[PDB]
């Protein structure tokens, strides 16, 4: 029951090399570097490399979890939109960012980093006008089109905080979470289309806000162009108030710790992620999990609301600049075979889906599957829940025909990026099994009962992390007391996952869950 | 009718050796490095070696007409109060930034670097006192007297965009642009002195300012020292506010592509928007070269601050480079109409820049007030605003230079910053009326408005247009992009508009003849 | 009456050996490089060797006395929060930063470098939320409790203009002050307790902001529990908004003439104090008046409301990254041996008292000092006042045992940091006297009836310093006229101490006074 990593990541038929590999002892060779009391060096070089700065870094790492006073490189300067649209426009403009599967499978098109970065521009540009400010909290209730991306990195280009909602959470929920980040601006549409399926996104908004004195600006999307209540002065139109701005917005000059986003938890518990540490963990894991590279198209089919959409969808591909999806629909609309064919017709490399899908694929049937191309895929990827043996075996079998790696994610709101996964091009993988931790996550297995850390192979109990990681979550928005509560103080020391987990012979990791 | 760079533009009698020199194949040489997709290196050498920068920039040039999204050296930070200031204040406090000549003669006097910083400085103060916050707006509404620049610096020192409006605008105007730019602060005189007249500033902002609610503070300089009267809270005397502050302010770090001020085109009137580290070095550039300016030189421009001619060769173009302004409050024809060759033989100015109005109005007005002054000191006088008749510019010529000074015909307009074709004083042998060959970054072109294509080779007719972006080139219309591209973008798609009829002569040299 | 430098100063007995010594031409040959037109080289070297610059600076100086443009290192960024806290708690975060000597003895505890750093990042944050921005003031009225340090430094590390008011000044004086700096955030206590008296700061914050119409939001500290007023909405406990806020807080970078902090004069005068020339002015005094060095207990007991607090408790010491002493208590609380019972305790290797206190402990009688070891002291410092001969006897014979340096330091709150002292290391000093020049001082004696300055030795009139000074006041708060006024139209062309003095025949200064 052990899957070696299959010629497709063996660099083999003329597929890209692997990043890490071929086996255990590589990925445990540069894991070494990545923790401890030596891996400051490696985290260095790796932000270096990797993100963009405007103004460099001193200090690698401070604070723990004692205190939640987490600190990654705080001396360096950055943007996250610089580094996830204007480097990789400037290298190649007319390269695609987003694919954007629309709904309807007919306006599904391509969308460039020129394309991108000047919507992203303007949106920022009303922004600024409305009054936003750096440290500003902008609400984001978007379903999955592709703007909502512009408008994330938007706000990033601003040092505005954005505070993405779920699209089709009811108003109560909207109403809590934009009460608590204390937002004065909100971003949204019209109407919402999923599953062939109206969305009244804008009629929630104005349920919402009937409860939210703070907000004084909404820009409205026009997704769907069907007729919405639009209240003078508060509600315009996002195209119209697009036309009157600049293409371009200069990116605000941000302190590595400076908060990105909070995303709140499904009171509603917001998920504070910093700029600097946040986009290296989200890239570094999108380039070595997914193997992705140059000329990869990342297909996750997560959303935007999600922890996943933010890191898989938005941040970590887009970091990379490679090609990310943004997919609008449902995984059986129209048909069943939605994810093979837009696979098929845009020949993703990769795609990072939730188990639930899987299933659902499975109990629709072999025939939607079992008759597409596929073949550009490479790893397969699953996130959100433990994956059965049985959907994990349909999942290798059918979407990647024994040829892809499987790859199952472990992570957490609060941890930012992936934790626990295997490495494609290196790990031998095993059914339902987050195998090893990845780049600076030191994750090992306490005793509930005694609190004491199992050492060894074969042991059961709960996952901690020893030491913190750079995407980790800096603090729970105006409740860093529950942030401690939650995370800090059960084991001292120690972050705590909430989840069960065991650790089998091999020393691979299998997370129980909640 | 060709005229070759005169002794006095080819390094002799004394005078400095011209920048670019001394026949069309040096310019051709120079211009080449400018344009096209080499050209980034040029630039970039050209942009660290003028400007200082807070933060060095990694990439040259982006973006283009169809969208406009134009970006020059989009990561770097810079200060143009800095650059126009606190640099050459750092070298030689006490040299003279501005030569301001006074309505009245004898209340002329020189103003040093130091005293113009420590203006600028009160000033800047006076607005962050106030609340102005980077990228906010400001109306300035001033005449032509020297702390103008000081407002301008002020408001480029903090972060502020100014909007500068011309002092005889009506109630109305001011009010349209003041309301249209969405100012909190506007700065204004009591009254304005211009040809012994009076104009009644004060009175026109208050009439404005009953139609502009968002103002809510107005900083008043006490120029006349008449009665006007002042609101209480609103107003404020420029003197006393400044009395409190301190005469140093730190530089606000600015992106290069942060907007440095909005220049309203005299339905609506439109907002063109400069940005900061582009039209820096445009202005810089275009003064250092097409008036081969020199670090002793005596720059002296006399349009009015209120347009972009004041913007860019009053204030920032002249005190970039470090040498001396002028800022002359008087009109050519007062007291007499020998007042410009008073002025230079007083100031003994190295450059002359005005327009063909003030030239053909001082023509007509005889011979006998320019005949008989010395204006040696002259290098070269330069045309801007119109096309110059054949007339005008032997006048020019003869009785101005005495046929001793380069005559620059500059061709430009607001959005494009700087000026775009203009004759390089050391290399270019003029022809009268004429502006003879763009100016470096500027790749211009001739275009049939009837097909719309590109009338290669010379002895051509149509419409002028501009291949690629210059730094210096208008970002967007405040507020109106979309009238930003419809009017420059749109009606050629891949090229600039600039809505002027141009011919290119079978020599290569272009003629303007105009909207 | 001449006393070399003591064997404790000579680098014996196991003691650091001084910075400058052994004798005076070793502190006229450091001087004369500090001071003249040459003089540019050393001061650059010694800002980029005393403080962390988030940017360089490319001019040393600019600006002069007749129109109050003083410059120093204009174009460099910089924090002086993460100079004295973050770059510290980076090299050694278990570090003591402040000994904190409640007015109970029993109370006194040590702070360490983490946890000051995380208290002032909690205020911060606290600040950030009320709407603070870069440039606002914020006033503090708080007591001697060492959270002080952190309200400063939260202020500091956000770009907020700090302006301290003293405890125990009547609500008309602190109107006076919070109404001038235009604050709309105050800091304070419930109650102070100081010589084992209650002082109600609450309740007299309460009558001054009944006049005070700006102030929105009201920061109260916990200091002793008892119950006081407390206005819904305007005021809130220091605990519960920190609970709330993470224990990082990014640094703002300040540009070098940005405003550190307004302190008013006992119309009162609001002295303004920009941040790198006042925070390099009060390390270097601290480095060499004192001879500290990085494992020295900094012990100053004058208060934080006062410049001697501003420059010798908090910037000076935590800038130098020493232990710096927070005396809450009076020199004769619980006994006259407060001062020595503290300094065999904590064994300071430093103290800074004022005259007063120096002469109340005279007058309290020998049996409170003659017992106490006090072997740890080398640096004894007087400030505020002229010493009598038998004030300064009393001092050198009981407190230092005649083993300790003597330092007469004679500045004022425009100064900001040390202007004529002795070098303990290489002066010998004379009872009552203020013996030379510090670093950057080129002070010079006018006679008041001609108004030049009297040359060569043994002259009286008055103290006039010829060039600026990177500490020197920039400015009197929204009153440059009074500023001019005051301290350069009375001599053009110097810098107007306001204080009588005399040079003897060996050069020594004398001050008079006012
Ligand atoms: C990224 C989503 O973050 P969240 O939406 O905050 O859910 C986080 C919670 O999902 C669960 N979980 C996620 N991935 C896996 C996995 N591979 N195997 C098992 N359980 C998993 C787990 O209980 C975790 O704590
Ligand atoms: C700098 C003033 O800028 P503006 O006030 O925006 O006027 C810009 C408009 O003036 C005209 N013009 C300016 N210089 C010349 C010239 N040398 N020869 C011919 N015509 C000229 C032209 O029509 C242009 O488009
Ligand atoms: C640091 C206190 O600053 P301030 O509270 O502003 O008082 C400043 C005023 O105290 C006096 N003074 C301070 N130190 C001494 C000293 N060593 N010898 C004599 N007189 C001194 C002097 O009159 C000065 O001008």
């Amino acid at each position: 029951d052990l899957f070696a990593p299959p010629p497709r990541m063996q660099g083999k038929e003329g597929r890209p090399k692997p990043h890490i590999g071929p086996n255990y002892e590589s990925y445990v060779k540069e894991w070494a570097k990545t923790v401890g009391p030596n891996s400051d060096e490696w985290w260095a070089a790796k932000a270096r490399e990797t993100l963009d700065w405007y103004d460099d870094f001193k200090t690698v790492r401070a604070g723990g979890f004692e205190h939640g006073d987490v600190q990654w490189f705080p001396e360096g300067t950055l943007n996250a939109a610089y580094n996830c649209l204007d480097r990789h426009y400037y290298k190649n403009p007319k390269k695609t960012a987003i694919i954007y599967e629309a709904d309807e499978p007919s306006e599904s098109r391509e969308v460039s980093y020129e394309e991108l970065m000047q919507e992203t521009c303007r949106v920022a540009n009303v922004l600024k006008s409305y009054g936003v400010k750096k440290g500003d909290a902008v609400s984001i209730y978007l379903p999955m089109t592709w703007q909502a991306a512009a408008a994330f990195l938007a706000c990033a280009r601003i040092g505005a905080i954005h505070s993405a909602v779920f699209a089709g959470f009811s108003a109560e929920s909207l109403r809590d979470r934009v009460n608590d980040c204390e937002c004065k601006v909100l971003i949204t549409t019209d109407e919402g289309r999923r599953g062939g399926k109206t969305i009244a996104t804008k009629q929630i908004v104005d349920a919402a806000l009937q409860q939210c004195p703070l907000v004084e600006n909404v820009l409205v999307l026009r997704r769907t162009g069907n007729k919405v209540p639009m209240t003078e002065g508060r509600d315009k139109w996002w195209d119209e108030e697009c036309a009157k701005m600049p293409a371009y917005c200069p990116c605000e000059r941000m302190a590595s710790e400076d908060p990105l986003f909070i995303l709140y938890t499904s009171k509603p518990k917001g998920v504070v992620h910093s700029t600097a540490g946040y986009l290296l963990g989200t890239a570094l894991t999108l380039k070595y999990v997914f193997d992705a590279h140059p000329d990869d198209r990342f297909a996750c089919m997560a959303d935007i609301g999600w922890i996943t959409g933010h890191s898989y969808i938005i941040y970590g591909p887009l970091a990379n600049g490679i090609t990310t999806a943004v997919f609008e629909s449902t995984p059986v609309y129209p048909t069943p075979s939605r994810y093979w064919d837009f696979v098929d017709k845009w020949k993703a490399t990769q795609l990072y889906t939730a188990p639930t899908a899987i299933r659902l694929l499975r109990r629709m049937g072999e025939d939607h599957v079992k008759n597409h191309d596929l073949s550009s895929l490479r790893v397969l990827g699953s996130v959100g829940e433990p994956i059965n043996p049985e959907a994990w075996h349909w999942y290798n079998d059918f979407a990647g025909k024994n040829q892809c790696a499987i790859v199952d994610t472990y992570w957490m709101t609060e941890t930012g990026s992936i934790s626990i996964a295997p490495l494609p091009g290196a790990i031998s993988t095993k059914p339902g099994s987050a195998t090893f931790p990845f780049f600076g996550m030191d994750v090992d297995i306490i005793d509930p009962q005694t609190g004491q850390v199992l050492e060894g192979n074969d042991v059961e109990g709960v996952l901690v992390a020893r030491r913190p990681w750079p995407s980790i979550a800096r603090t729970v928005y105006r409740d860093h007391k529950r942030y401690l509560e939650t995370y800090m103080k059960p084991y001292p020391g120690y972050f705590f996952f909430g989840d069960g987990a065991a650790r089998d012979y091999d020393g691979y990791m299998w997370i129980k869950g909640r």
